[PDB]
């Protein structure tokens, strides 16, 4: 159960893959293999915190401007593999993921789609996710239905996501991007210096601590 | 003209004047002069810079939670009367005006509508503002016009305001709370302690520098 004090749903935008593989020589796969065992540690922390639901930003419909997209959703979706396997997370995929290469897609969906008994967490994972086409969702929703904003809350393609309390940004970067802007709306914001292949518990500690002082 | 550097378009969420207040010992209506004050210094340190655009965020729709709505609106048209007197600023209101009281609406809009020939700068004032709200807005404008994520921006009811490239938030408070949901998407985000009726030139300038470093 939840701890008072702590944010009841906290979004990570996973930003600064790509510097650190410049950084360290390596490829961009590779940093997202690293980027998905800090997903794993993350979850672990909100665990032991009673914090049950989580949304990652992992890759933006923007930067899929398809070789590197296919290799980067399988790191992904094998770096999850040690969360799926907990029975501790329901994993749920969220963004435009008929954007990506199918086969790679089918792949993470099938990773998430085994975790459907997972409990108490929900972990929300975001691909080709872009918040304006979220919004703009909400109308062709709307339409389609046949207004107040609850009505379009409910249309949103990420109308199965609740307001976010926390969000951390990695990589030093001091902006949204456009992450979920209905749910996100009243979080409060921090931002982490740390590339996130290099995410920290201190810098979780001091994230959650920063909430927890407002 | 601009400074190559600089940002286009600054939205700063005027928030601090109910704390600034009981620290002083004064009255909501005092604050928000003095807070018109600090306007009137923001709008001339960006002339100085070049900026042209400006957002300020003077009163939400959560915070018109009757009499002290009407003196707050009052002290902040007699506070604007020196920006609109300099013939440099052409102040728009924004937000669901309607649901202010009637008279302090029309002496605020009586300053704004003064200044239509004011140039180069621009001044959005939103009052009774909300993010959600201006979501919305695009959809019953949808609506009776008879879908692309640009024909929801052009329905916005905020339409008429370009992207934000830094906003600025004062008190202390880590937080967007719905300002321009849709054109602060990918703006720079700066957090100053300062309560805005004491917001300083010292302030301005570390959130330009923290914009030209980024």
């Amino acid at each position: 159960g939840a701890h008072p004090g702590n944010p009841r749903h906290v979004g990570v935008i996973l930003d600064g893959n790509r510097r650190w593989a410049e950084g360290h020589g390596t490829t961009l796969e590779a940093a997202y293999a690293r980027g998905a065992a800090r997903v794993a540690d993350l979850v672990s922390w909100c665990e032991t915190e009673g914090i049950a639901v989580v949304t990652v930003w992992a890759l933006s419909r923007d930067n899929l401007r398809a070789a590197a997209v296919g290799r980067i959703l399988d790191a992904t979706a094998v770096g999850l593999a040690g969360i799926a396997a907990s029975g501790r997370w329901h994993i749920r995929l969220i963004g435009e993921t008929d954007l990506l290469p199918a086969a790679p897609a089918r792949r993470l969906r099938s990773v998430a789609d085994r975790t459907a008994t997972g409990s108490p967490g929900t972990l929300n994972v975001a691909v080709a996710y872009d918040g304006r086409a979220d919004i703009a969702g909400a109308v062709r929703g709307l339409l389609r239905s046949g207004v107040r904003e609850s009505d379009v809350e409910r249309y949103l393609s990420t109308a199965g996501l609740p307001d976010v309390d926390l969000v951390i940004r990695t990589s030093g970067e001091r902006r949204l991007s456009g992450f979920l802007p209905w749910q996100t709306a009243y979080a409060e914001l921090h931002f982490t210096a740390a590339l996130w292949p290099a995410f920290s518990f201190d810098d979780f500690t001091v994230a959650l601590r920063s909430y927890r002082a407002r």
